[PDB]
């Protein structure tokens, strides 16, 4: 079922993934060398061996096999983030979304995934170099038919209208409220991700500025622990992320 | 654009929302009496007044007004948490997703969702005044065409097979276990979500029982802070929700 | 053994606390009168009934008690934070404390409780209601052998010289930061509770432009959390107490 | 003013500390040789000054400065912890305290420091290579005059008699509960230190068992987050300690 140029998601007996192409060429390993030709015709949950004799199971690459092992120009919009802006604003298949910061693709990546083939994604950036990265990650990803960047300052402007969501992670995110009332639909959601105290104050009062145009703000900062569980000790895990930004939201009129 | 049978958001200047079903009838507020009839013909984005001169904004109703307007029971799967099941275990427009404990229905409304109209989602239910509850909420919030409730106990079987995801919120998520290694395709995702950490220590010792299915299982514990911010002052809200319950996620072989 | 005027802990069967001073008067209770006189030649350990013969035991109030059950204008500095206060400070039996913002005295009643009865805490206060308040509190507490409250602004000076601590809770402490400076000794901790970011960030602007008076600042914010345990399920509670205040430390070069 | 004998902290130039007996040597530093002759008779707040020209500023001693620069190998219990003991259970000037696991000594020094001169803390230890370096640790902080170690399991009982506080960092201290009823003074204190919901849970089960002996436990766990403050940023710090133990309070009768 496994023909040539499609990806695959290669599991060894550690558990370790390669997100690879199928093709004529043979992979290197920690564990030997792969003859990825072998993939072809075989179907998912099947495995490969290597030169050595170790397996490899064949998996189909999902949205996280994407996102774990895309090539990042650090850091990015982490997932627990992207999650709760998904629940929270209420993303939905169909969607049609303007992000601004296209970085390497993450959040776009992710934002395209729950809109499905036939939502929208629209993305600004200003760094030449990071849309061409990000397109790059796109495309490997499959998702070449629903997202489009725009190498343009979405300080300027947002050229799209009836817009379901506008979602940013740039510096400054209260230069984007007044163009984001004008392109979003009735009941679409305004969110923001930002590192700093600073950014919040600065975007809450801009968004008082346009209380007739928002309802009240909400800003909000997702933790995530990981827990440590073994036969005897289960107890958290010592060290975690403990903040990567805020999220504000604020929903148009 | 609006009809007479359709569903509605409709907001008051304060920012209360009310869920309706548009119809000939009179509508009780405390800023008076509306007539529904006045919204038929109207489009979204426009508003209705009230016999003592209070405006309603109508907004066309989105996920989250339906997770937070439904009907409800005692205890539920909040947002953050089927949030962070979505993002970790990569839920995608068009999977097939089995879960255990429907409740009062709320997490399977967010997965229907998230699954899209080409999505399923089938859930197990010992309770038959909870499945009736449950299945009350789902078809008013329109996911009707691509649920399933069923009344049978989870620990009996899966008849379902190749599912993307097997998503549990019930008392002893072992006991599926088996069960749903035999149900997912490989690569999908078993997901419990458990209060407790016996649950967890339960939970654990029956995936390590099962290593030769299973990836390393991982269980994580999200918290979310809202964040009060005034033009003079920031600081994280005084009190806030820290404990809902622990998340598992393991991958199929 | 105890005799009139001596305070008293009375713990009842359900284990709730009653700091209660010992007269010949009669006290009420939901689970009836009692005959505080009856706790006369009585001893700590010992107990006494109820007319309704529930039964109370009498413990020697130590410092929790009086912190638990004084009269607030609430809210306080919580005994989480004045105790990161004492550990991260070093604060030491017999030192010479300055505090301003004595408000109810909670903090100030904690400082002299670690300090001992040959410490001294220095309260500044520019409230009279307060400072009698709070006066009363101390009194009350067995404090007012090492407590002084100066009805004065810390704003104006510090009197005091060679002080080991200065320990505020007031709103503008970046206003206290040169005369701390010139009363601290050489090791002496300089430190803030600040409930807002905006004033941790005025209070850093103060101390960057102090650099030559004081090693480099450390903010911490402090979270504990209650768990529930019972036979079957142990969790985090609910709820919990997310935010109180900041709290800033700087010591003197 | 200072003499031969004394204990001193230099401080240099980046804000490092060094914690020295001061004697007549050329002390080895990385900012060139020092000469402790320079020192003796000077004041605090005083610099002496190496051979590359650079200054070392001379402190008292503080409690901080024991327990940063003392031997410190095994795993110690954090001072956030040690903090919320002291605020939890009360911990005075003069109290008598048995404690468990004297380890290295950091939990006896931040005890011994709060019960003062006429406190007395009684550690026991099973390991003698650890109460050799925990001695070693009391006596160079000075702490000789009120702490005794004693080579001796604390399972098989407790020797000492009308106890403050019993202290516990052991692994299994549900087997020092029953001892621990009999050594506690009326509304005395049973406190202990767990890194596993485990530890926690057997622990309960054994007070609950001593409901008769012992007010309802109350379980926490402590967090702290430092703060990043520069000039034009202000956020939590990425990453952050969040885990370190379980901490177990129960009032005697
Ligand atoms: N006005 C604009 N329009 C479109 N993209 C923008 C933009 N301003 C910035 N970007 C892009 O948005 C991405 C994130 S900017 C980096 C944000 C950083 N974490 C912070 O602390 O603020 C970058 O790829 C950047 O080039
Ligand atoms: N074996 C089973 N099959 C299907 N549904 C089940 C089930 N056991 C419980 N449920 C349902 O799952 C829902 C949540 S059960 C309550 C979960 C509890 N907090 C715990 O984990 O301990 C209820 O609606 C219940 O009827
Ligand atoms: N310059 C100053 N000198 C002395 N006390 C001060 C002061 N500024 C404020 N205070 C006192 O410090 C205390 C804390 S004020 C900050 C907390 C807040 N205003 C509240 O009341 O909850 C108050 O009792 C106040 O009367
Ligand atoms: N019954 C007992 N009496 C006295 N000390 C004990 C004891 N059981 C354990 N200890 C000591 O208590 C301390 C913490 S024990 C828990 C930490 C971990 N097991 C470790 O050693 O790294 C150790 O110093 C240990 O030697």
């Amino acid at each position: 079922m496994i023909r040539e140029g499609d990806k695959v998601v290669l599991v060894d007996p550690r558990g370790k993934r390669y997100l690879i192409t199928v093709s004529k060429r043979d992979f290197h390993t920690d564990l030997g060398i792969l003859k990825l030709e072998e993939i072809i015709g075989r179907n998912f949950g099947e495995a490969i061996k290597s030169h050595k004799g170790h397996e490899f199971k064949i998996l189909r690459p999902r949205i996280v096999d994407y996102l774990d092992k895309m090539k990042r120009g650090p850091q990015i919009v982490h997932p627990k983030d992207a999650a709760l802006i998904v629940a929270y604003a209420g993303i939905s298949p169909g969607d049609f979304i303007v992000e601004a910061g296209v970085g390497s693709g993450a959040l776009t990546l992710f934002l395209a995934n729950i809109v499905g083939p036939e939502g929208r994604v629209v993305s600004y950036e200003i760094r030449e170099d990071f849309a061409k990265l990000a397109w790059e990650n796109i495309k490997w990803a499959g998702f070449d038919d629903r997202v489009t960047i725009k190498l343009k300052d979405i300080y300027e402007g947002i050229e799209e209208e009836n817009v379901d969501h506008v979602i940013l992670d740039l510096p400054q995110p209260e230069r984007v409220v007044e163009h984001a009332a004008k392109a979003l639909k009735p009941g679409g959601f305004f969110v923001a991700y930002t590192p700093c105290s600073n950014q919040v104050m600065r975007l809450h009062e801009k968004l008082r500025e346009f209380k007739d145009y928002f309802m009240k703000p909400r800003t909000i900062n997702v933790l995530v622990f990981d827990q440590e569980v073994k036969k005897e000790c289960m107890r958290p895990r010592t060290t975690a992320l403990v903040h990567t930004g805020y999220i504000t939201f604020a929903r148009r009129i």
